[PDB]
């Protein structure tokens, strides 16, 4: 705890495994990093010169690459990309050799994919940085975006509160969790009563463990308008997970109807409320897939009748919504994440 | 709105053509480039070698000047300075035509003069970026320094209480309204009931709006010591305008004799009030024209008799006058409308 | 017209939205920009280093992303490539909402694609310099390598004649008589009668408005060799499309059949004349494609019966064939409209 | 003319002290260095860093003083500017003693002043280079812009055509003509017949002998549109200096009513015939000067009735109209000057 904040060699396999003090400080980095850029100091200052790293995505991630592109060029390091075709791992070859390969040319790892255990491994064998993009389990890159931004607008987060609604046993939700906990926050994890019997007990154990140190609470709750009160901050998400047939979408919109973010909940937070959403959203009919939905399922569910799902068009235009400025700091936290991991 | 704070190529010829965002942010930009500045980090890093702004005058404004000169050099900028001679427009030849010459030969062009009008066409016609120096419209480069060095005194600044006393229809006091709608504070303009009906009434729809959506309000009055109250700043200017002859001296005065800082106003304040005026201020007898005016009018008016005019020199040697800071929040405050403006 | 050439912060949506100015300013830039690579001064004058810009293609363009590449590399910007998979617009995200995005982490972007209408959200909403890679509309950035080509060959191009034959009503046609509008030369588009009532009628006024403006004419032929006298350019496309249908094939070939470019057309032209074509072409039987279409027609259709179908291989072995300059140029003009959109 | 190209240590006094070839040198120099401030050459590429120049103007001229200004600071060097205050020589003290300690201290000098015999002392004692930025008997850095542009436009100058037209006895007529000598261009001086008297004698001669070696001719004129047949250039300036006693404005205004350029003159000479002035230009009334003008006279005389005197605004909106950058090129024709004479 009172050792140095040292992040060097370390990997970003899930947040968990970090110190309150080292998530401080990857947030305040992060801030410090995006101020360097907006004055130009990253023409003269690029540390990673002689560095290289490789990403790779056995699923496309399109925001989380951009973000490790451009963060990594920043500081002067060459990336290389691949893709799903060459990113599928245990199939043609151990994933254990190609870790220990990729650690030969490399000296950061960035992995995207399904398996928490693939990033473990590419961790144990390679011997160079890892950085977990996203797996089923966890979005650890994202929480440093998400609480950079929440701190951007408030400053020091203790006992603030914030709502996760929606999916909120889905790895967004709760990586939402997690972050809450290092910064002493109240969470209210707001959607159907038994989402949370779902969630991972061993990440529940360790954030309790960590509000008990840090402040905050954890409550799950079954009402928006309830949940609402006094927040400083809602965070939603996506209610339908595409490549899944039509059985599971109406299942899911089904148990989810009652929890999409509309004037209402933002009217019964607090008048400096922020909305936060990872992205993409789903909030008018200006995508294909809101009309095949609002379309097929405006019938039984008028919800979503015009296209939109976790949050309306209204809120989503809205002042309130942040999500386009916790876009942008998705690169900002990748680059204190790059940074702090290989070092200057 | 939630598009990216990207102000390459814009110009400054009024605040409101700017977001909140936009506003926030050059504040924010200023602050840094400050802390920059006083680390040395000039010296290896002048973003726009291979530049050159002109900043011309067509009264001389000094503060301004000297402003100009020292941020775009600390920036690596060749500047070239353009007097009143050379400065006026529209006579010897047509503004428009005079702006597509400047624009061939300059990267950026400041201009201090009258007509709000000049600077439109300068704008309009150069292609490039133009800064606003202070017309009888506007100061809006002077907003920035402001309410820059509020936020350095006392952080986010939505709902704080700042009063401009005086002659608040002029262009500071319009101004100074302006920046407390964009930082979502309550403003009291302070003095004679009927110049409110002076101010455009298309400024005060934009600020209205801006109100209503950052915080704050609009309110006028007539009491100083009831203005006061709970007060964080408290910002006046001169009574008097050089060139106008003893009449309208007479005349001003006359309507402004019981709005002068002293230190009952500072007292009904809060403990933390702090002091603003952009200067010269007149608060002493230090000054020729401070003599010939407490001689003078000194019989009538027994309030400046000791050549104490706006404010009195008791409230301008205390630890809540920060006119100073404020004034060189000019230079870091230009540096980063030039840097925001120009690029790097 | 007047105003300074400053395409600073301008998006290339349509060449159709610049000035002749700035069209001239773009051709001579990519010129000086290929004879300062010569000389190998892109090693030490590096403008673009701390910039990076995203490439996406919504259907794959090999030429025009590789000079994107090799262009922005020269300049020491960053690049990411998208291809497909990342880059159809509108189905998992409005267009609006990922431009916002991509704007947030990019300093320019560059997009391939179908709908004009993606390339103007793009435009909107990025709030960064968009690059049309190619439309169903519009190619611009091969008008600025074309007339490049053209006139290191001519000089001035004002007057010269320059024959689009074949499909003259494809994207590739359309563009061209852009350009020679731009340049005020006299243009014959060459090919079935009918085709000219399928050109954009708005393109065809603002046209005439510019050969109005600029010298030269527009003229439509049925007889190649009329077409051809007096020509300084012929420039011709192939005359299928890859993944359309049989019948369509077969009805294009018919009707483009008389259409060939071969020797005695070269030779109705001026003894200088120059070949065009953006490539790939069927000049022979060395693709797998030209024997599919020897041997399935050719029996019906004697020209294809070589592989042969725009041009013949005599024209295209000849001294004539500037095609490989042109296709060098793609690299040259495309880094004059980043390093004049972006700025040094 | 055998000699090498070497006008290092040279001063600018008169062009006549020039030969062809280092007139054609600086013409084609000020294109090379036009072309590579557009690559963003000059921020690497400083030559003059460690020099320093005095620009003088006797009487103010901002356009030229601006010139100077951006040239001298792309090249590296630091500039003094002294205005009318300071450059008052002969009277306080012999102009030989200053011309001296002005050596001592400047690497060249720039000076603007009536007498010619001025630059001459400042030449013959200082030791450095002089450089005349105009004076009652030429203009020399304008007839390096002007032929720039001219031959920015049309290429080799040779026995192409020039009219000027108007106050031809002028120092920008006279000018013009000698600039028109060594390119071996047609002039026709075109205006009051008792004009060609006034012209110094040595002056035509000189240009006599150099139109018989470059093959031009000298012709003057009385009918504006006999004169612009098969003119390829039509440059004019204005007629009334600001400010002598009115009876020789309307003295002047008299002799020239019947050579102002208008569409008729324009549409006389060839179809790309291209307009110069020097500006400022009085074209319209939206000058003060031009109203004051149309409301005095226009009775008298009717062209000067809507503020148009030696051309109309239908010309002056032209696409025919090049004065921008004519007005662009006076600061890369200087450039090329400074860095011939100082040397890199």
């Amino acid at each position: 705890k009172h050792m140095p904040v040292n992040l060097k060699g370390r990997s970003l396999d899930s947040l968990l495994n970090f110190t309150t003090e080292e998530v401080q400080h990857l947030i305040d980095l992060s801030i410090d990093l995006k101020k360097a850029k907006y004055q130009g100091l990253h023409i003269n200052n690029r540390p990673l010169v002689g560095k290289n790293i490789a990403i790779l995505f056995q699923k496309d991630s399109t925001r989380t690459r951009c973000a490790f592109e451009v963060a990594a060029s920043d500081l002067g390091a060459g990336v290389t990309y691949i893709g799903p075709s060459g990113s599928n791992m245990g199939k043609k070859e151990s994933i254990e050799d190609t870790a220990k390969v990729l650690g030969r040319f490399y000296d950061g790892i960035e992995f995207r994919g399904f398996a928490q255990s693939d990033v473990d491994a590419l961790v144990k064998y390679s011997g160079v940085p890892v950085w977990n993009g996203l797996t089923d389990d966890e979005h650890p890159t994202q929480i440093i975006a998400d609480f950079m931004t929440m701190k951007e607008k408030f400053g020091n987060l203790k006992n603030k509160k914030i709502v996760f609604i929606g999916d909120y046993k889905n790895n967004v939700g709760v990586s939402t969790m997690i972050g809450a906990a290092f910064n002493g926050m109240h969470v209210v994890m707001c959607g159907p009563d038994n989402y949370k019997n779902e969630i991972d007990k061993n990440v529940l154990a360790k954030c309790i463990e960590l509000f008990k140190r840090n402040g905050g609470s954890l409550r799950f709750s079954t009402d928006k308008i309830l949940a609402a009160q006094d927040a400083d901050v809602i965070y939603t998400d996506v209610w339908v997970s595409l490549g899944e047939p039509f059985e599971l979408f109406d299942k899911r919109i089904g148990e989810l109807k009652n929890f999409q973010v509309d004037m209402n909940m933002i009217k019964a937070a607090k008048n400096d409320v922020i909305f936060l959403h990872c992205l993409p959203a789903f909030h008018d009919d200006h995508t294909s897939f809101s009309k095949e939905v609002a379309t097929t399922l405006g019938a039984k569910y008028p919800i979503v009748a015009k296209g939109e799902m976790e949050v309306t068009d209204e809120v989503f235009q809205s002042l309130h919504n942040k999500a386009f400025d916790q876009a942008e700091n998705r690169m900002h936290s990748i680059k204190a994440i790059i940074l702090s991991t290989i070092g200057y």
